[PDB]
């Protein structure tokens, strides 16, 4: 599903947080390229909340199926996923819109 040129338009929604190319620094949240399919918790020069770290153990990988959970909610997922009910997630930012999470994520999937 999902046109990525409209999910880069989409992404810019993220920017002010996340940058997207290879080798770029981690602003406020961690760079987002090579997100797709990689473990959660993906960065190693980044600082997590523990509670992506325990998705990471726990084996959660990227998928678009919980890129769209996640991106629909993410404090909600990173509760439900983690099994920690004391997680906190710094992300907050939410898509709203069914489309504009399809499109996203399609665009998520061309950065590797
Ligand atoms: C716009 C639609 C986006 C998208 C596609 C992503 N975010 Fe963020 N995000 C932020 C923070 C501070 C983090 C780390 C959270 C913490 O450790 O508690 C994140 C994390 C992510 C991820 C997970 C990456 C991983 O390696 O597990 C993903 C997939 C992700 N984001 C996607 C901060 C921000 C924002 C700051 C206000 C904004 C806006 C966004 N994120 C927006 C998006």
């Amino acid at each position: 599903e999902g046109d990525a040129a409209a999910g880069e338009k989409v992404s810019k929604k993220c920017l002010a947080c996340h940058t997207f190319d290879q080798g770029g620094a981690n602003k406020v949240g961690p760079n987002l390229f090579g997100v797709f399919e990689n473990t959660a918790a993906h960065k190693d020069n980044y600082a997590y909340s523990e509670s992506y770290t325990e998705m990471k153990a726990k084996g959660l990988t990227w998928t678009e199926a919980n890129l769209a959970a996640y991106v629909k909610n993410p404090k909600a997922f990173v509760l439900e996923k983690s099994g920690d009910p004391k997680a906190k997630s710094k992300m907050t930012f939410k898509l709203t819109k069914d489309d504009e999470i399809e499109n996203v994520i399609a665009y998520l999937k061309t950065l590797k």
